[PDB]
């Protein structure tokens, strides 16, 4: 007995057991259960991390305490450990006489011990050296009998994969169900517990700091449980400020509210965490960050910004992602740059970013591989690309490229990515989209807005149709994107900046190679001559550049006109753009 | 590891007759250990023994009620007899029945034993009125007594509802009516508490009514089984829904309704944009809507019957903010459950108990949605330590700017977001907008910002 | 590694990132007294699976010797930080006949924070066996170790030119430095940088 349990009531005698606050209706039950006559065997089932253990472990400093009913007054709380049950169990009927001589030296005590299987599903089949099953099958008879008194503690689907395979063994147990606290029966737990906290790390967990780990990680973590998630942001939170005051006026003592915010941006990578820094100031010039990469679309960089200063303010709506845009316009105007401006804005790198290109979805049945195949289904396991990438890393921008050239209820599985900020996979894993910015670039009234953008203002090549069938066709999908952005076509004074975006990032491709290159303003005035077409955006500028100005260079290079160390001058001597040194 | 195994050694002495030898397995372990060896099975006449009756079961738990009235030191009343045997039958599904009416008489005895120890409300007396606060413990369907204190919360139970949707009476009323039939006992003990379809425009309360419902019974708009019907767009989905077949991959997972059914059966389960998922899906919810009893993959029924089963679907939307302002809801409801007579089968529009048709929002039902999404927006302040003020002059530009009556609610939310949020957030960005001075957004005559 | 509860770090990331190449950088931080005074002198062990399953042919030998670790590690008074390259290997480990596995018998141990483990999963290794044990999941802090920039990669081959020029027996120059790192992140797509 005492080889094979750990005792814990005098674990709570000696103080090594954490207070356990709340948990009154549970432990309730849990006595309820285990004052039976027949098969007083209460079994703790829960998401992991809900207090199941801190149950019994509550229920231990219950029975010292003296807040428990007569009859389990001077119990003994046992932790039966089978992992030692099954440790040198090597013969034939070795784990059985140890089980055995469990549940005789159980029967010596009178009932006088209430019996803890943690990870109860460890018991189903623990001794299994022959044929049918040893542990399970051995306390089956005592268990109903009403014998052990024994407390389980499994999660939920370790409860159906392990012990509902026997029937005959889950009969005996008596489902508890622990649920996952409140954010407010969550923040009193914290609250009673923090003294452990504050000793073991030294420091100070302000109130303020046990209100924010409630809160933020309830609303930021999301494959985490209640107290479990909430206690680990002050545990980490208490051991980094530790950290900064053993290791390297500078230390500071106290957790507040800032540390546990600057914990969970490390652990989730949402940014939740102040905005007093030089980093403030890099979100009041978002958009003169964005347009050293996006010329014009100022009604597209101005509302794409507003998104991210309205997150960062702490004023976004925190059941919705955080932005969710339409980028309508024509060809070449800076949509999918703008999508790439910004996750370069965000994340620092231009493929940090999950573009869907949503022309691969042209079939109803592509839409699986957002969200995976379901059960029992090839590549299920593989789960989705769109979940998977935003369960890995929840502040995302989300690009979805081209939307109109996808079957037209392929947006049926945005609906609730955009209103409600969730997508579930085929597994079942609902992953939350509320910290992405959905961007969905189409090309949609591009003959319209074409045609129309020097009539017309802004407001009204948004709109402008009182009766025509179809400004967008898409039913209810237009109401949950939360601005829809008409980009304008691109005059000649934007491909004049645009030329010298695509020059700069040529000079960069050849100073990696040793060359300086000189434009004259005469040869930049020629490529934006002749690399301005308004119905192609800006791309027959790039064209422009690589035709007349990359065109002779690479020619050059190779055959050694153009050497390195010398500058090379682009100017036009006849109507055409030569390098010269 | 070579030796004889007791199951070989009995072989002989079964067949002869020596050994009287009487077994008690369960069905399924005969089945994978003895029946797999039929030499063995052979020497074994099996004996079934069959789940007994309700009426066979309160007189089994009469004639042991004595042996657990003296453990407990309580009397069993015979009304606590039936009603333990009568509600372990209907509440609990995954056990056998002498034995969870047993866990009933048993667990009720020893809490009323607790009850006296542990403290008219003081008398060792199982009645049935606490059976019944066991089974409401044991499964979480709330079959209890419900004496005032919830009997007077679900009484006001459309004004709770109201609180966050504002406008749809019929529907509100839909919905708090068959949560008193199920908490009056008068619901039919076949079919789900409720069955709901939800139609109506786009923005309009009908996703928001499920999110209220699920915060009325459970304090959370998280606590449903919210199942969102275009991730079932294929017809191989409902295999998300039950779980895959025995043989393949992901079988022990489960389905993802019948899973979160049978950990917590009183349930609402919302089945969001129910017309874009595969028709083939929605006869996996025939036999959910109607005597609710969905099977997994693995076989196992799951009792969906006290669950509140809501399909919101936006089909009639084109037909209803056309027709609602000359129709009243009677021949609405008749006009649009023409058009879902073409969406669904006429199989499963008649196992709905209420095809409910949301109304589109005038100006005065966004007027008070404002309230709401700007309440929602202070209560986002007050974290941060801002306090802000609107003026009924800025209120009703944007319940001006916010109203477009055939996009529902979603435009306010938007004009919240753009001229509100929006350039308050680039003032407590820029520091200009400080907390502690309560922040005034006015209107200068158009649109001016936050003034503190 | 220094929180009361809990206190299991691993570095989750893609293959070639950098993880096991953490622990290796924390195991000299531990020597060098670039750790706090919490980790000073702090043994960094590195459990192998392969080992411990190694032989364990009868009932009870993996949990005896997994036990055995679990004991020995408790007689370190907690000086030691135990470390497991490929942490999805453990979640199954050991697994006979219906009995429980390496991942249910640390369970305890892990949760309680006497075992200061230090998982080096990959991001599809830990989504496809340990994220499944949602419990064991659950013991174990996500350090998402990221791959890093060109930027950081020079930085990183600068310091490793001393080790593969001494293998070698060869000089490489930092123009080979920089252009293993810049051509590399371009032109290969399988490897991380
Ligand atoms: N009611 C409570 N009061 C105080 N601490 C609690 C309470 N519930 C949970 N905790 C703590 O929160 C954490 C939850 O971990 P445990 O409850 O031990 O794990 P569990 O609940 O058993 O879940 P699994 O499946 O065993 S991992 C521990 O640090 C507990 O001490
Ligand atoms: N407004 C702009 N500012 C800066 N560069 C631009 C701009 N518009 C286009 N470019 C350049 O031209 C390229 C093509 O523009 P894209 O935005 O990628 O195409 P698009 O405008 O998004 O429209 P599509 O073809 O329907 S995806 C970009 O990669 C940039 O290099
Ligand atoms: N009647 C209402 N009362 C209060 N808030 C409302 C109401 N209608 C809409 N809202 C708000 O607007 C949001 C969107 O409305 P929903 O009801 O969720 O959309 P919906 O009714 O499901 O329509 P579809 O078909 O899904 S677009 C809700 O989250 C609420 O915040
Ligand atoms: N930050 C670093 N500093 C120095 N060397 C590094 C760094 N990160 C990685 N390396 C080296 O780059 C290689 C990466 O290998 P590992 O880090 O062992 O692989 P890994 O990250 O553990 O991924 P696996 O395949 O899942 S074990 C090794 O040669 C390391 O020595």
């Amino acid at each position: 007995l005492k080889k094979y349990t750990i005792d814990l009531t005098e674990r709570a005698e000696q103080g090594k057991l954490d207070p356990v606050i709340g948990r009154d209706e549970e432990i309730r039950r849990t006595i309820q259960v285990l004052q039976r006559r027949t098969k007083n065997n209460p079994v703790l089932i829960g998401e992991p991390g809900v207090g199941k253990t801190a149950i019994v472990e509550g229920l231990a400093q219950r029975i010292i305490n003296g807040e428990v009913p007569e009859g389990l007054k001077g119990r003994r709380v046992l932790a039966l450990d089978m992992g030692a049950l099954v440790a040198g169990a090597k013969y034939r009927g070795e784990f059985e006489e140890r089980l055995k001589g469990v549940l005789n030296d159980l029967a010596k005590q009178e009932g006088n011990v209430i019996l803890f299987i943690d990870e109860l599903h460890t018991m189903v089949g623990a001794g299994k050296a022959d044929g049918a099953m040893d542990a399970g099958n051995m306390l089956k008879p005592a268990l109903a009998r009403g014998e052990l008194h024994c407390v389980g503690a499994t999660t939920l689907d370790e409860y159906r994969q392990y012990i509902e395979k026997d029937a005959a063994l889950e009969r005996r147990f008596q489902k508890v169900f622990v649920a996952e606290p409140s954010v407010e029966d969550t923040i009193a737990i914290l609250r009673g517990l923090k003294e452990r906290y504050e000793l073991h790390h030294h420091v100070q967990i302000t109130d303020p700091a046990i209100v924010a780990a409630a809160t933020l990680s309830h609303r930021y973590i999301a494959d985490r449980q209640l107290p479990d998630k909430a206690i680990d942001l002050i545990d980490e939170a208490a051991s980094s400020i530790r950290m900064q005051i053993d290791s390297k006026r500078l230390l500071r003592n106290k957790v507040t509210d800032a540390e546990i915010a600057e914990v969970l941006a490390r652990w989730t990578g949402i940014p939740v965490s102040r905005m007093m820094e030089s980093e403030r100031e890099k979100l009041l010039r978002m958009e003169q960050e964005l347009h050293h990469r996006v010329i014009g679309q100022n009604e597209a960089v101005d509302a794409v910004s507003n998104a991210i200063r309205r997150s960062r303010a702490g004023l976004a709506d925190p059941n919705r992602p955080i932005g969710s845009f339409l980028f309508l316009g024509p060809t070449g105007v800076g949509k999918t740059e703008l999508c790439k401006a910004l996750a370069n804005f965000m994340f620092d790198s231009d493929e940090a970013m999950v573009r869907i290109d949503m022309s691969e979805f042209m079939e109803k049945h592509s839409v699986s591989r957002l969200v995976g195949a379901p059960p029992g289904y090839v590549g299920y396991e593989e789960g989705g690309y769109l979940t998977e990438a935003v369960r890995r890393r929840p502040y995302s921008v989300i690009l979805l490229d081209e939307v109109e050239k996808a079957h037209p209820d392929v947006f049926n599985i945005l609906l609730q990515v955009l209103d409600d900020g969730r997508l579930t996979d085929g597994q079942g894993r609902t992953v939350d989209f509320r910290n992405t910015v959905v961007i969905m670039t189409s090309n949609l009234g591009s003959d319209l807005i074409q045609e129309r953008f020097g009539e017309l203002d802004y407001a009204h090549m948004k709109e402008l149709v009182l009766g025509v069938v179809s400004h967008n066709f898409r039913p209810e999908f237009i109401n949950r994107i939360d601005e829809v952005v008409v980009f304008h076509p691109l005059g000649e004074q934007h491909i004049a900046s645009i030329a010298q975006i695509q020059l700069k990032r040529l000079y960069k491709r050849l100073e990696e190679r040793g060359y300086e290159i000189h434009i004259s303003d005469e040869a930049l005035k020629l490529l934006s001559e002749n690399g301005y077409d308004p119905v192609y955006g800006a791309r027959p500028l790039k064209r422009a550049i690589q035709q007349q100005i990359e065109n002779p260079l690479a020619q050059q290079i190779l055959s050694g006109e153009l050497v390195p160390g010398k500058v090379i001058r682009l100017e036009v001597n006849e109507d055409r753009i030569v390098a010269v040194q």
